[PDB]
């Protein structure tokens, strides 16, 4: 497209929504591409996360951890208002590894505080990708920080599977797993810090050890369990975005399956299936369609399960319906 | 099905055989669905795993690390009695990963010291799956204490590559691979314990480092080494399971390839073909299919060297049969 | 072949480059197989591996880390003599993950210092595959030394895509990932030896840690960053092969994309396209296809962004051409 063509095309503001949920939008791309235009401010801020009170200064966009999900269609053009509150310590950009060039756009928008930009990148590629800040000299402790999140650019003609059937969603949640690295004093006890620079040399010392305190969804250990468990219900349909960042992880939904998976999170490359385990490279988001089958409590977790019944990478699904005896029954219940 | 179409389905006794060995099956499904009986008493007990006698209190499914592979095709029922002897302290269940509904079948399945419990369901999807014990609370000790192993659920018709053409193996051996996380007192001697229970404060302080201590086939270090190596012959097609109920892994065979790989393990995904190092994310279970074509000693590995020749992750593989110059020869051999 | 046809076969020598190059190759095969001979001298020696002079006793084919790339078609059979000068200290051997036999040709290779050995074997897979330094009783430590490179069998036909349509590129670069665990002192600062036997127990002990000290590209943190930053220019096509002996990596190329990637690194196997981020498992080569469409500095990482950024694995790609301001541009650039 030509200038005149890009400023000509039918615009869109769309209000982001705090995660798993994910703002309205259609899987089928009606009419042609758009310019869609998306608000984030950057707010850094302290954030408990853990039950015993750890603290974290977390620099985040729109103020949670994970940054919420923007869904385009491939094509469209994303165009982004970034703010940097004069109230903030530090510069920041933001990195869509959806984008074609400048470091993903991270060379075009460095902001102080107070400073604002405004960036557009066309979405030549499907699937799910990962965004985050990236300031030059100081990139791990950005991200690491919760300053990161994923995109999803959808098929014009919404998802297929391999063999080219559609696939249409009832609800999507998207996860956002996160690897801190909380400096611990003389004693064990997590320290804390009044600013966020006075907790950059410390940070480091734990970050060379590749070996995170905490792995949480959604910010928090317990994030999405008890009463803010993910809800579903028997026959639907249901697409898990699942993005690291940083670091590996395996997700895995108890007593379910990925029924399709784009486990590389790109909608040209056709979904494993049947997956009981699937794997999430860090830098990357992924994928993964079920159809609930069985009522009941889930867990949806991270299958190292060190890092997810002792850091924290755990999740609930609650789902309502009818006990299928065939799939699976109690014949003999535990006894003497 | 019905309560009274099941019932009428014919059934049959399976007696499992200790890993690296599988029970008698056939490949191609014969006649319809079955009702597949087996029978799993839970040991706890003291297992050595290294030359230098170092002890663990392992929670083994049949008294052996990995359990044994359960075998069943694609839609016939496995029907479990699993039973807790009142000798052993701890609660137990079982999770299938193939299996659907109530956390894998770990939710109607607690049974204390001195109960059983008859669990059935329906193999819906084809591949190899993982199962372990996962009681709430404590679930990753379960697991890495040993508690896991695999099944598979295959095609009615038998393995078939991507084109759609048959694969027969001659041999299947099953390694199910370990991370232990035993504790080092002030010395860096490995310590020992009176009871399961008494280690756990100890092992959960080394499991939360991410680093395991040994990472074992088959329950100890040279496990499958030297007499107890696997047997093949040139001209034989054989299948590997692998499986890792926590932790990745990177299996490869010195000196061979993997024809084809399933490194999902889902059969309804197309393999991948002539990899040199396959990738097992932690809580799954993958296969290998490989044709030897050289007589002589090759080694099975996970390929992160150190967790191979310092850790205890090496297997070996003993092949008969006559050498081929053609695919390899000394023309020099080593000289001045 | 028998031996009368194999000594009959059109033969030609091959002079090795240093990496990120690669030797002249043709993609797509001309005539029939033949026998291609490669020489490797081994080289005992000491490198400073980033900027504050940390030094390792480096075991290098032919002097650099990686090992250079030897490239050969599908069925021709790579003859190479491997040359152990008598002013080397240890014994040393090479096993390729592209043969068939002899645990990679290790068996029939182990020379000692004063001797040299030629091993012949036919390029039965196509792909990426590594090779490495493997004597019985010492693997991992010649490997984590920096013995270790790449071979690329190519297919007879050159690459092609999934869908069967022919990939040609102008260029093609090696990236030698390598994971270093360098000794520290009781005061942190790295230790240095006279000789390389005198580093083994202290290394050892750093190898079993699983947590390197250094990651990086090319045997050096920088070595491919500023004036040795890999070039490219608008419209061209690269090959980015990467390859990592020992551990996992995910590389991604910061501002691009990988269109086609053969994460496993074999040829057989349909490439994953769109990608992000890919994986490498260790023990494994890849390789990447992208046609640059923005000018200017990319990073090529790998996405663990602390193994990157803080360990050293980061390497730059300076490319030449027109900025496209359809695919991004700064619409508000920072501003009050
Ligand atoms: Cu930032
Ligand atoms: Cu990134
Ligand atoms: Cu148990
Ligand atoms: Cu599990
Ligand atoms: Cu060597
Ligand atoms: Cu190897
Ligand atoms: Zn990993
Ligand atoms: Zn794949």
């Amino acid at each position: 497209a030509t200038a005149a063509e890009i400023a000509a095309l039918p615009r869109q503001k769309v209000e982001l929504v705090d995660p798993p949920f994910v703002h309205a939008h259609s899987q089928v791309a009606e009419g042609g591409p758009k310019v869609v235009e998306f608000t984030m401010v950057i707010e850094e801020k302290k954030i408990v996360i853990d039950d015993a009170g750890t603290e974290v200064h977390a620099m985040a966009f729109n103020g949670t951890v994970p940054g919420p999900l923007m869904v385009v269609h491939q094509d469209d053009y994303l165009e982004l208002t970034l703010i940097n509150p004069e109230t903030n310590t530090l510069m920041h950009n933001i990195n869509f590894h959806a984008a074609t060039g400048a470091l993903g756009g991270g060379g075009l928008t460095e902001i102080n505080p107070g400073e604002k930009t405004i960036l557009r990148f066309k979405a030549t590629k499907p699937g799910v990708f990962v965004y985050h800040c990236a300031p030059p000299g100081m990139v791990p402790w950005h991200v690491v920080s919760g300053m990161n999140g994923a995109i999803m650019v959808l098929p014009r003609e919404g998802l297929h599977d391999g063999k080219g059937k559609a696939l249409t969603y009832d609800k999507i949640y998207y996860v956002g797993e996160q690897d801190f690295y909380v400096p611990r004093d003389e004693n064990g006890k997590y320290k804390k810090y009044e600013a966020p620079g006075d907790a950059y040399e410390d940070t480091v010392k734990v970050m060379r050890t590749l070996t995170p305190t905490h792995v949480v969804f959604n910010g928090a250990v317990g994030a999405l369990t008890g009463d803010k468990a993910m809800t579903a219900a028997v026959g639907e349909k249901v697409l898990i975005v699942h993005s690291q960042a940083n670091r590996d992880t395996r997700p895995h939904l108890i007593g379910g399956h990925g029924d399709y998976v784009w486990a590389t999170g790109k909608f040209n490359t056709p979904p494993d299936v049947d997956q009981e385990t699937w794997f999430i490279p860090g830098g990357a988001a992924g994928a993964a369609f079920y159809t609930f089958q069985q009522p009941g409590i889930y867990a949806y977790v991270n299958h190292n399960l060190i890092e997810a019944f002792e850091l924290g990478a755990a999740a609930h699904f609650k789902v309502t319906g009818e006990w299928n005896d065939d799939l699976m029954t109690s014949v003999l219940a535990p006894s003497g």
